[PDB]
């Protein structure tokens, strides 16, 4: 009941029809299916019923409610202790992987604190003064072609990170590091239809071998970043392909927690986007042909839809039933027991 | 190790996807009936030949344990009938219900009593009533038993089967109480909508199918449809869906609260399919902009669509329903958990 290692998984702005895209567009039988215990979260802010993906994170990674584009900061706009921050106190490894910048607003709820999500050179430089000790994910322009001329890589090379900014290497590329941290891109990740591949799955590997290196005992976010903003566009092979990722993304976690024995899994999302939607195909006579599917959207922005929630591994029955986005949070500390 | 259940609530919300179902977390005073439930499960609800499911298939999944064509109606596939939940209660003694807020003839109730080749297919449908074991019914639907085109008079063979029938009012549960079974027809075609004053039919006829259908401390089934959430969602008419569900999760809370004071009864929620792309958008300020501080709610369609449907258990055997798999096992899940002999 109580797991040493927790992997918590983000899809960024998919709700359940979102996920029910794998169940059509996918081949073979989506990962989401091993999960038994499911529960359903409230994704609205501290003053907003729409969510931004900045509180939305911040509830995750610091269990409270704050307005739209805080990151890491309550209500009142004052600095919250993390997740990471606390594993830290607790001797846990901590890693951060994202297909978006590393800067972007959900990775930055993890290790930063700004009054709001697009100050990026200051989250940029924000890890500087966090335990992380992996990350991987675009954002090489707010480390090094900054407005301030200053080289964050530098520094974080000073608190003992090796960088590598050209591939995903094997593990036995970095086994020997202290810290590790990845920036392939020079804004966000390629597309999975640009030919990004199987970037977060081989980084999430990366990072439990890594964290796990010493038997030390670890935390891991990995977001599938990109599913929201092809909810924004309301484009939905972009949408669809970035997910189908995100499920293989989960297959990998839950393949090291079964065999593991000791990791519990948590796949959520901070909102939906688009509302998108697995319609009956439209056809002109327009009219609906039910045999088969046509996804639509109703709006270019997010929704307030409740989100499922997916644990599996020790203490994963306390993420059933309906709750606040927030607390999550909560849950994470209870079943793992780690302190505060 | 499951505790096995001895009764059975089934309420479906025809329509209602998870965005659906959150609207009762904005539009709704008060906190929503739905938090009460902690083992929660999903369904692909996909029909034998289309992504995209109808109400009597999807039913017919729920009441039959098969998948089947879209129209089907208490038949397989090849439209051999099939027998159902409702007939394998009978056979071990178990007391069965059905209310809908639509006709009683219509897709979702009839593939809990009915055989049919076709949904379309109504005065056979209420001709099929005659020849089930059902105890207890209200909905609409008078004009199938009494104004059809084959001028039979359907109510007489009802009551020569030992309903008593009444087409006034629902009334309160020793008015009915010596009858042996019962049956409420209380509009022509379906019931008034939320907004044109039906008030609290939904949960009233449900409570009172609990007490008629337990006289002599007897097993029961009920099955409870809130049949217009559905329509609400066709039209693209966010008032009428939004008070439709909210009157379903009260038909919610009458079920949970009886099931806890009752101590073995499991009751489940869940739908059929999602319908019109329902979505709660952020409100449009005016040329427009999204304000993210309050909803405006959306379609994208005038039809079903296919996304993965939430499913509530609470009660003994509840914790069978969580995960997630075919809308057809809602039916095996249902069989294996109360022992029934099939
Ligand atoms: C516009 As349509 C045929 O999806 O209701
Ligand atoms: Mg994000
Ligand atoms: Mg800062
Ligand atoms: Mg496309
Ligand atoms: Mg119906
Ligand atoms: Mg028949
Ligand atoms: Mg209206
Ligand atoms: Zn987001
Ligand atoms: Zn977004
Ligand atoms: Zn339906
Ligand atoms: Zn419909």
């Amino acid at each position: 009941k109580t797991p040493k290692n927790v992997i918590l998984l983000i899809s960024d702005g998919a709700g359940l029809s979102q996920i029910s895209s794998t169940f059509y567009f996918k081949e073979g039988t989506p990962n989401y299916t091993q999960f038994k215990n499911i529960g359903l979260i409230k994704t609205s802010s501290s003053r907003e019923d729409v969510t931004d993906s900045a509180s939305g994170a911040t509830a995750f990674s610091c269990g409270i409610k704050t307005y739209n584009a805080a990151i890491g900061v309550a209500d009142d706009s004052t600095a919250v202790k993390s997740i990471v921050e606390i594993a830290a106190l607790n001797n846990i490894k901590t890693g951060v992987v994202a297909t978006s910048s590393i800067t972007h607003a959900t990775p930055a709820s993890f290790y930063a604190h700004a009054l709001n999500r697009g100050l990026e050179e200051e989250i940029a430089m924000d890890m500087t003064e966090s335990d992380l000790d992996f990350f991987a994910g675009g954002g090489l322009n707010y480390f090094t072609s900054r407005k301030d001329k200053k080289d964050v890589l530098a520094i974080l090379k000073g608190n003992q990170f090796t960088i590598n900014t050209t591939g995903l290497t094997d593990f036995s590329s970095i086994a020997s590091n202290r810290k590790m941290g990845f920036l392939l891109a020079d804004e966000a990740m390629p597309t999975m239809e640009s030919g990004r591949g199987n970037f977060l799955s081989a980084a999430t590997d990366l990072a439990i071998q890594f964290l796990s290196k010493d038997n030390s005992a670890f935390f891991i976010m990995s977001e599938g970043s990109q599913i929201d903003w092809g909810g924004h566009a309301n484009n939905a092979s972009y949408l669809i392909s970035e997910i189908n990722d995100f499920d293989d993304a989960i297959g990998t976690a839950l393949a090291f927690a079964k065999k593991d024995g000791n990791t519990l899994v948590i796949v959520t999302s901070d909102h939906e986007t688009g509302g998108f939607t697995l319609a009956a195909k439209k056809n002109k006579r327009e009219y609906s042909d039910y045999t088969s599917i046509g996804p639509s959207f109703s709006t270019g922005g997010h929704s307030a839809t409740l989100i499922p929630v997916f644990a599996y591994g020790p203490g994963s029955e306390e993420f059933i039933g309906i709750y606040e986005n927030n607390e999550i949070f909560h849950k994470i500390l209870k079943v793992t027991k780690w302190n505060q």
